[PDB]
């Protein structure tokens, strides 16, 4: 009675600006899961342990995230560019160091690379919200994870 | 000091008739969307058959999983929920699935059509819901997303280059 | 020694009133999946926790029968029709009240709908095993399940 | 190259405004777990199992948000209050009775203590929302939780 | 629509002569459990270990066969009698002795017993069958599980 | 090497006949109240059916296990069980379960009483046991905590408050 | 006041020659289906690759699963099952596997006919077993029917609209 | 048979109002100990913050089941727990926990002197529970174990040697 | 806030010299038993080799869970373990395991004298051990009930009856 | 930069000789499964159980290695040949008896294939190992499995 | 009588500036091969898509692991990984990957190609890896195989009879 | 056919140069699992934690390679000897201290005695891989995985 009598039936297209803020978003996911990787590697010093542990949570979950966006890209008929090339090239977290390095300058590093991160997906946010709520609410798990790891990450350093 | 407060019988919120509607739309056509699923996925049959028949098999499930919260977000609003067959074959909205046995890129395009149907309605409800009740367009949004993906997976298979 | 010598050998094929049979239990196996459901949803008043978790194992129970009863008609070369249309045209249960129900009636209604249920899949029995005594064995298990769920559901209102 | 060139970059902190909201809610949600043990310990009467295991529920339920509105408040750089003295002196919760009680009157205190939570986190909800949508996403996610156990332990003294 | 107008439609109900069968298939069931947990605790000499382990597994079994049973019989409508002063006024096996027992009498004495349990199951199948062939699998299944049981057993005495 | 003992062949604790017959008594008593447990698990009807028909599955289990580890116990300390139905029938102390179908109120009652008699049982023997051998007034402690929980849960049921 | 029997020594049931017979012809079959379709899952190259070689490995899961199912079967009532290679390779009835390297059409076509020459074995022996032994007829449903499922899941691939 | 027993109503162990009280000083500063325990664990600051972050979740997780242990044994003895906000502030006597962030050397201090503070309540009232009832001595002893275990693992960080 | 302890660092309890060497000997008692449990589980052979070999490696688990519990509740009670090489040679007070492959009836009898041997201190230890702490008693209890049937199901295999 | 510029790379590929002896491997690990099964089947007598329960282990581990084996011939681009046939005319483990046999012999038996099987492999090793010492990596893992499971069974007959 | 060492710091093993860089060529190799392995995953598009999505990801998931186990070897031997994004991209030996969707059969070949290039670097770099360390020359062995058969399941959907 | 006529083919039997070396590594394994455990017990201060929970780490590996040493030392037909004396008297670890110690000590003497550990086994690992190189992957996963653990122990007390 209600049913719809046609045959093609299209869903819902990204905008050219949507999908640039998404690749923006994409892009510093990725360089902060590689950079999270080296941090692993190579911090060393006093409570090594707890960073080397906590660094691997946050690369995993920063690879969850970069998936889960670069899928949505794809849903959204967008094509998502997530080559090594691309990603020194345009992502603006700043360069890590090449060496050994302690806790202390290690968790500082990372504190700054993750507040970088969030600080792109809320200049992202009101844009892509302005047009698709169900990317807000991804883009709003991925503040919480990331702010909840920078937290757990920085809390090493505070003096009281 | 004390902010206890006094009252002894404090009351919930309670949802209105066109939000009991809008959230019925969307119930009748996630559970017309499952029964559409499971018979592709029973009666699909060529190439890539088995990628078919697990991906049919997946979207059943999401599906029957969102018609459950949507009912039962109803039932915690104060609403009541109608799926029976009857309902649901009178006011569902997505085009009747074929007979009999189909081949995998007639079910693509066929199981595509209908998840843009049901997300098009989803898309059509969720201002008036969002207005209402934001607790409520956060399943709507997790639900919209979902189907997506799954509309992806399975169109995929038939673009070409 | 003892090899067939054949390049193509043609397995067993179920005839139309077979699969006329297996469409009966089919439709019937859907509409109790669908009722118990809305029985599950709608139910409330005294002991509501238990009808609640009941039903949503015998809708559980209910759907898998539905999908081992469906595949074993493809896998006899049958073609089975499990949409709405259908099954609500064509289904033998008594329709379900569309409003709030206390626990008692809807003890009483699913009683009745399982007893229907298990009432046709005994009417085909005969005629299935007189052919397929594999399909039979299908049969002996929805039966045994569906009986121990009423026993299970209509112990509640029992008088003693 | 688009890399930034700070090395200090800073992170979002949330207002007094917005620690005062969090705390209302987060004092609500830790004496309703407090209370919904105290049920769950003195119920009698009939339909004694299924309360005791919603109550269960539901203060698994209660704890988990609690522990989540803390760490979000540690996280925007807040500093969570939850010690015995503050929550009894600052829960707006009605108090609950001091011995045995029967399963209808668990049911009616239980119900309108979850109401008065809910109706907390929805007067905070506005300007949690308009201040930062992360944190009421959260909050959307503690609403439906409660409204849903509220359903379900309220179900079982209505009439038809 | 095809649908039924009956409200009240009822079940299959079992014949006293078929409660009486199961009855007789139940308490052999609960004998040799109680049997096997007497030839486990009091079994010692070579190949104690090997010994202990199945019996506890043949315990298992049979209890979980019981449970069916008797289940069966509250959906057949039928009343299940498995109080102790029945079960021993009423079993068929042979009574077990009450000391201490090496192992080859521990495994000549369980092949017979387990053997008399399937001799009772064979003995009442032709009727359970011609009445219910729901119930004749369940009795099948048994006969399954305990023959292989037997074989198992069995085997450590055999000369070559 | 220097406080090595020298002995070639150390023998363990071994129990008395008293003690022996005074495990005998729990054991009997358990292997009765699983036995009772499952009658009532089985033959129970009335309103709130499920819980009560749950709760009996766990009190079953429990009842089952300690009686297991009772017998363990005897076998460790070089004593034989006997866990025989015509010995169970005729010497245990729980009383006789009713036949035919029971309203659950009734069921609440006798497996009430019946678990109380157990538990009675296990104290009056714990003494004794106590005396010769706490490790297996541990034993018997955990026994009288789990059923007294058990009894606690089944009977709150038929409270009238 | 007691049924007990007096009998020390009670035997089972035992085989005819000619149960064990068939019961070994079922083994044969089943015991050549799995070496083929472990050929076939090895050497299949083309399209849909992936889809047939989970396929494959599902299928000789089961084809081993029913094969121990039914030596166990025939050891426990009394027979001595022969599962070596000589005898399996000189008494199958499966036709012999092509030696190197198929296409994914040619696998489908092949390994559905080994599936039917199989079950249509078991259809042959089901009945003269069942007519000696029902217990041993189940095991032959559950065999036929699971590998009937499997034949379809196969040859659903190469089916044309 | 023989041996049953002809009672048709067996009551249970009850506890007097003295051993109430003495289970509710545990279950209140149990109590209070899992709020402190939570307290710390979220305002915790410093050097090695992970460690001490993960350690009072265990010990708060070992401190509710402690209390939900106490309860339900007072339950089963026929006593009334009085778990309430109010009640555990006014009658607790583990010291106030300070407010604000602390460093990880003041947070182990004050949860080692609080554990401490625990552990003497329970040992105080071990005696009299013992001289009472075995079987809940057991659970004193239990949760004496448990947080004694936790103290060392916590006050280990802040040994010099 | 009545109640509350004023005090600013509150002290555990504290264990004696005694107490420790008596804890002492039942740490290396166990350790001892744990390699000796390894040696013969490696080096056992002869008929029932295969029961043999794994119920030793449950025995060694169980040692080597026990050992550590001892010595973490030395550890809590302010007490220093020693476990070390030297010292448990030089202060075992369990036989030499004798060298070489052995057969499994002289293994089993070792291994049953052995594990005798360490019950024996463990029972001496005991009644000061429980004299001072009901806690650590309670350990005790379950060292030697684990022990003891780990013993008899390692004797049962050379009974003769 | 260092990128290569081909469009087409060819992988490492395998010789006949690999191929052949890599084939002598798969058809000896067949065989070993099929004895082992069919021992599994036929042992009985004293110990039975541990025998029955240490064929299956071998027989799973050595279904494991014949497919590892296969798997790596396909990637080495060589084709296995697994056929019943090809077994039965190529293996060199010697003739399995046929009926019935006692755990002593079965013991001497499997010990006698496996031993065989492991000088198959130790034989084709320097050869496999002079080309690929990844696949002698895989011969080093299937003789170290199967020396153990060996030891095992072997241990049995011993006499000290 | 006692064999111990006086010497109370014993170094490790150090490695070379050219292990180092051997293993810095491997683990740049794997992470620019996980990246690009990714960009395949989400845009690859037409046939037997599901079974390539799949797969690219299981192979993505492998050289994650193989990287991380390259890095941890090189921070063991006393190396310093580097694995920025810069570094990967100025030194990786992959050719790039193109930029935008692509068929199945161009994945398969893109995909297949870099692997093989991979495995090359690797095999290339095992002479010496092997002649300094057989412990590090195992771990390259490992990779080598798995990428193999990853290469195997992977090219063969676009191999011809 | 190919088949061997040989009915007992023997295996692979170590000489005592390969049975003593494996001795020396089973020795020194041993001890290091006893040390571990004493560290784990003993030890205080600063990232004490992070200490137990690694030390804990390195004698379940320590164990498990042990095991893995002795039973490839048993299907060689050799025969180990782990008593307490021989370890005791043959292990060329150096001795532990007694007393309680700071973590820092803790570390120091922790990655001595497993450099000590790694040492015995590469002396020995060029004449076992001269005759078995299937013992010497054994040898080569120990070597592995003590580094590995060598190098998250001692990165705590690294300076920069």
């Amino acid at each position: 009675s209600a049913r719809r009598t046609e045959s093609d039936i299209q869903g819902f297209h990204a905008t050219p600006e949507f999908g640039g803020n998404l690749q923006k978003v994409l892009v510093d996911l990725i360089e902060l899961s590689l950079q999270g990787k080296q941090a692993h590697w190579n911090v060393v010093g006093s409570n090594f342990r707890d960073l080397h542990l906590q660094l691997d949570e946050l690369v995993d979950f920063a690879r969850e995230g970069s998936d889960t966006i670069a899928e949505r890209m794809r849903a959204l008929d967008a094509v998502p560019d997530g080559r090594s090339d691309t990603v020194a090239a345009t992502t603006t977290l700043p360069e890590f160091p090449a060496f050994e390095r302690s806790t202390a300058d290690v968790v500082d590093l990372i504190t700054t690379r993750i507040n970088a991160t969030v600080d792109t997906i809320r200049r992202v946010h009101d844009a892509v919200d302005a047009e698709d709520p169900s990317t807000a609410d991804l883009l709003h798990g991925l503040i919480d994870g990331l702010e909840k790891q920078a937290w757990l990450i920085r809390s090493e350093n505070r003096k009281v």
